[PDB]
């Protein structure tokens, strides 16, 4: 089957092409070729702009599947390593892929010694999503067999090299902002429990694992680990195309992500949430975000794609309940307050003619807060979880039969043709 | 003026908008509303992503204009501190923006001490991209915080030349050169790369001429992989400095600015006429991965515009310096000839592109092929943050962020680890 | 106000520093030979042993300028372990005349540290209050005026 497509006395033909799940599409590549135009979609909200085999959402039931395998299923039972190699590879892991595959992530934990070197370009109060960003652009000088994309092994060592190291990069950023000594990844400690371990232990005693702790974190990197075309996720897609070094690519992720409609979010709900204080204080604040012309938004609400909740947000918020009663903690002001404020939000009909809900970033500020992690890195804690997704969506876009550049067009609407004018006359 | 797409036996209405030049697109802006579908481009080739008044290319005349002015005219009479106020600003500076604008430039040329620091993390065989892409992200934590947008750009753009300067120096174990304020653009960077400790460094002339020339030629091209890597970046509202590292990423790649490191590299492989037969079979060979690189363009499909410039200032280059013969040049414009009457390249439109003939003129000013990309980088960042601002600051800016066409696997159950 | 029975008025419109340095020092305004040999002391001390700039990098960038100019000065009590017990005359001079040559040096040094700005040298051909103008302000790109 086709659609009609039709403009200026013309028509042509268009295929419209079906997934296994979600909307048809209608192929548009031929368009300037049939038509002589080209579609106008600035954001890209209603542009499908590769295949994947990866990820689905459905916005409008707010369901999300990692391979086929809905992520309640996957935060409840499965480890971040099983769900890394899923989203890697296709297929959860048998206990001997499994084995090899986390031996794999363990030799490549620990960074070349020289970065060290890197860390100390930075103020001690940079920001930690800036030293990610600039640290993992850097390592790509270290890996410059990957400036080639060439051999299959290549592209998966490439992404475990990533996967393994942005943990120990990031410990190392916040160690360094801290005036802390750098603590070494650990062989004998999985993903969630290593990464507590290399951000908090001290030189002065053993540090112990927190069995609460590491299951929080677990919970956390797999609900972070991918989200379809996300503005990062396409940044990393869009350098990639060009065969670019994909440790440089991630480094264009993590910059992407650090904005504050992105991942940058989360940070950005906390101090919202401070600021407001208390439940008395909802009012003026709503009356601003509803205010036409200030720019303030109901930070955590809202997404391109989910015109629902985001099932991620609801294991979030009973993950905050689990952990703070698990903590031995009976209260939690700003987690009264975030649900609160979700109330008001979602009775309110500015917000319910818009179907804003939370996302994934309104509960889990509450969550790493209460875990000890400092505001500053929520936005890093996204990129370690995220770079998972990251590489294994940068795989399969450089991996896909037939993958070309990606180069869009443009609607010029500037100055027409003029000549040069010489300083004098200007 | 309206389109109709139909689709399972509906129709809709699509806004039909018109540009001061090219093509007319039709906004789908509406179309999952609408119809309930998306459309599918991988590759975004079919697809405007935004509006602009930068600049304006008509691929199928081989046109290229800046704000409206013809590339041509710009590399042959303007400096590129002119064109660079152009593109960031929309018209040509007269002479009190000119000197008021140079002015800022010279004061954000010198980088904070402690940088000095980041290259030492590198090894001294790091491919300077490496170097300039880890570097300039990092520079991001040095700003943290619209004159603010501006201050940004101009801050981007007096600096990545002491960047991409100080990590060639860091490549070679050289003392690092300062910017001097009694030189311009084109010059000082020519000196930050090359004056040595060991005596006062004499700009050549002739190589400044030529450096102010290519760096025109590579300051803008619209909407390019890498100017779109840093618009997406930057739609989310990320610092600017970290969304040119995310560009220096995407032009690294060999199909985008890379290709000119790749050019020099194929043509010295190729080595002499005579080997120009057995190449173009390997390219031919659909399956040998190996590719014609200096040709071929996602929106050219006729000479670029800058390829004739740059091959014409290859031959004056070496006039001027007095190299009567350039075996390389020679070669590629054999090249060039028995490629474009080629049956293979003539269907498909490919005609060589801005880095067909730039590491020649580069190779020829003493510049080192690990520093091509670094170059086009430094002019381009003048492109880029252009398009960063003009992107930011337009009304009704949202997040960049596509769909896709899912085409896994069905909804299924998680089974545990001991059963599988 | 009176420094060694002079009228501070009177030394603050007439006097360099240097002469003013040499007064509160020795008790009387130095003749023209005195005045060189002083002065030419004070530029061959003015230089800072150059394993002093490491101390800097001890600091944060956003280290108040007074904690870097006690630390460092205190740290240069090192590099002269003669001056921990001193007998002779001449050695208490000796470590007069390093402080005062070596403290604008420390100081401009400290400024261009939380400036990120690249340390500037003493200028033998510039007077103490030229030369402490200088190593604060002086870039890299530029002559300074
Ligand atoms: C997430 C997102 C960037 C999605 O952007 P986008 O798909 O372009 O939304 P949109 O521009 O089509 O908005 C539609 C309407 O809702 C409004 N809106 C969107 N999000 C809003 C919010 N959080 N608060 C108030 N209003 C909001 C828009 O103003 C618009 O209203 P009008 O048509 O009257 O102008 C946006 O909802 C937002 O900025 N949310 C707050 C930031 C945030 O939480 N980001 C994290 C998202 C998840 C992640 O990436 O981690
Ligand atoms: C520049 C570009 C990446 C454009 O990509 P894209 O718009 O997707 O071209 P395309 O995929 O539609 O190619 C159309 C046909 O020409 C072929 N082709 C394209 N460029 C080719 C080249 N340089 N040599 C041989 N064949 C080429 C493609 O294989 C395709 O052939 P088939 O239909 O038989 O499969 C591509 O031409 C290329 O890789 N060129 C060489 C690398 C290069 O010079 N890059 C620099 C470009 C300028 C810059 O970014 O600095
Ligand atoms: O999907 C999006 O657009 C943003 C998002 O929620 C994520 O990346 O987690
Ligand atoms: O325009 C493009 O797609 C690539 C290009 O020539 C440039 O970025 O200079």
């Amino acid at each position: 089957s086709t659609a009609t497509i039709s403009v200026d006395g013309k028509s042509a033909e268009m295929p419209v092409l079906s997934g296994t799940l979600g909307p048809d599409v209608i192929d548009i590549r031929k368009l300037p070729a049939q038509l002589g135009v080209f579609t106008f979609d600035p954001g890209y909200g209603e542009t499908a702009a590769c295949n994947s085999k990866i990820t689905f959402i459905d916005g409008d039931k707010g369901v999300l599947l990692h391979r086929g395998y809905p992520i309640a299923q996957l935060a409840e039972n499965a480890s971040y390593e099983e769900v890394i190699y899923l989203l890697l590879n296709g297929e959860l892991p048998n206990k001997a892929q499994y084995d090899t595959f986390t031996n794999t992530l363990t030799n490549h934990t620990l960074l070349h010694e020289q970065i060290r070197n890197f860390f100390n370009g930075f103020r001690r109060d940079a920001h930690p999503m800036a030293i990610l960003c600039g640290t993992v652009g850097a390592l790509s000088a270290f890996y410059p067999d990957a400036n080639d994309i060439a051999i299959p092994a290549n592209r998966d060592l490439a992404a475990m090299r990533l996967i393994a190291k942005i943990p120990t990069i990031a410990a190392w950023a916040y160690k360094y902002t801290q005036g802390e000594a750098f603590i070494y990844p650990r062989n004998d400690l999985n993903y969630a429990e290593n990464f507590l371990s290399m951000m908090f232990a001290r030189m002065s005693e053993p540090y112990k694992v927190n069995p609460v702790l590491a299951r929080a974190m677990n919970r956390i990197l797999i609900l972070h680990a991918d989200h379809e075309q996300n503005a990062s996720t396409s940044t990393v897609r869009l350098a990639g195309s060009t065969g670019a070094n994909p440790f440089a690519c991630i480094a264009a992720g993590i910059a992407a992500l650090w904005g504050p409609a992105h991942g940058g979010a989360n940070e950005a709900v906390l101090k919202m949430l401070a600021r407001i204080g208390k439940k008395e204080n909802i009012p003026a604040f709503i009356a601003q975000v509803k205010d036409k012309n200030s720019g303030v938004k109901l930070m955590g609400f809202g997404h391109r794609v989910y015109k629902n909740f985001d099932p991620r947000a609801k294991i979030m918020q009973q993950t905050c309940h689990e952990v703070l009663t698990e903590l031995g903690i009976k209260d939690d002001p700003l987690l009264d307050l975030a649900v609160e404020l979700e109330k008001i939000a979602l009775s309110d009909d500015y917000f319910v003619q818009r179907k804003l809900y939370p996302n994934v970033d309104f509960y889990s500020g509450i969550i790493l807060k209460a875990m000890g992690i400092p505001t500053s890195m929520f936005t890093v804690l996204f990129a370690v979880a995220r770079t998972t997704g990251w590489v294994s969506q940068w795989k399969e876009m450089i991996e896909e039969p037939g993958q070309r550049i990606s180069r869009p067009r443009q609607l010029y609407i500037g100055a027409p043709q003029r000549d040069y004018v010489p300083l004098a006359k200007r």
